[PDB]
């Protein structure tokens, strides 16, 4: 008789920035656990495995198993698998994306691939990018895990997944299908794993333009936390708003 | 009293009737200069390839996007510390022009084709641009026709950097007038008596149009018989040119 019986919890934005937010997240998640409400954590990150992320969350007293971590790379592998499990895959990416594809038992190919998946590869080369262009020109579907153009690091803003997709898309004149937030495909793929009904599931996060917009577009109700007067006013001027805006996870009642 | 007393000539699918046309330019004593968006080869290498095809060319008759880019950057700042992505042709053009090189702290980032480019080389470019470096690209060609098919060209890599940093590049090569204005100076003829000859509307013809030069499109390369402004002349073969 709860309105919401499944929760999709964003891992990105500024959700866990600082001790107060970490503690609020710990409390919130522990309560979902006590109430036996199913949840999944959702992220665009492609530099950490589900095991690594779960291990980090548990270290922060936030209950999570690797099976509760759902990445855009997993979403992309799963989305492609359900459309064609016999597609030959060429991908650009790192271990998280390779693991996600391994899990689906794909065959892999280079210039004659059926599907080209572009993820972040911090060891990409001209040849890796060329093979993607040649396979697209041979008719492969072009799929991108994420659309980020730059990535914040300790050195500064480094090239992101989206910048490599743009290279391939410009060179081949073929548009990519993007999976990760703020696109909705990652959220439908998360709902598959969570198992709850769209109208009984809520996405919780604290970034609108990248993260919560994905839930809105996917048809899910959304809770945007860490809001303030100016941000609530700003969203009122946009086409779409979160279902609920609050200051803190501590304010949420389990409706 | 010829209408055209100087010729700018493409190599990106126009020279490789070409031998006959060039020879006639020599027999008629008419000055010419080959203008190429190639950023990887030296003029000696390009001239040798022409000579091997029985097309009269000296290295001094080759004007590449690397040469033009080095000249352009020298005009911006003779003492610029340069980070570049590229191969032999671009490196040699920049070194001959007297530049020193740098990485993240560079004053100017130049993007030329590098068929062994890596993430790190791209990242250094983005970091320097975000530090305030001017972003310059040798040429905007998005693909590169090869035996394997259409490989990514320099414009595709420039787009990557421009998208990541949110900074628009200044492009030197065709269809930009920068390479053309320099070529016109190297050739030493008046713009009113100079014609640009090429195969690709989107590079050669538009470069001529934007530079204020008459143009001859010969349908031996990219653009077929089948745009908002026509070339001054269009023909199937250089054999049809009447040396106006």
């Amino acid at each position: 008789m709860r309105k919401y019986n499944g929760y999709l919890i964003d891992l990105d934005g500024t959700m866990y920035r600082g001790t107060e937010r970490i503690d609020a997240a710990s409390g919130f998640i522990k309560e979902l656990n006590r109430l036996h409400i199913p949840y999944l954590f959702v992220t665009n990150n492609s530099t950490r495995t589900p095991e690594q992320v779960a291990d980090k969350l548990v270290s922060l007293d936030i209950p999570a198993t690797p099976e509760q971590i759902f990445t855009s790379s997993m979403a992309t592998a799963n989305y492609v698998y359900d459309l064609d499990q016999n597609a030959m895959i060429y991908f650009i990416g790192e271990e998280g994306l390779y693991k996600a594809l391994k899990e689906k038992g794909f065959s892999f190919a280079d210039e004659n691939a059926d599907v080209v998946i572009v993820g972040l590869d911090r060891e990409v080369t001209y040849e890796k990018l060329a093979v993607a262009c040649l396979a697209v020109r041979n008719g492969a579907k072009l799929i991108s895990t994420n659309g980020d153009l730059a990535l914040p690091t300790e050195r500064g803003f480094m090239p992101g997944n989206g910048a490599f997709t743009a290279l391939i898309s410009h060179s081949t004149q073929v548009k990519a299908t993007f999976v990760g937030k703020p696109e909705p495909i990652i959220m439908e793929q998360a709902l598959k794993v969570l198992g709850t009904n769209k109208n009984e599931t809520i996405m919780v996060g604290d970034n609108y333009d990248t993260d919560i917009l994905a839930g809105i577009r996917a048809g899910l109700d959304t809770l945007l936390v860490h809001t303030g007067v100016t941000t609530v006013e700003k969203l009122k001027e946009y086409k779409q708003q979160p279902t609920y805006s609050m200051k803190s996870l501590d304010d949420w009642k389990f409706l």
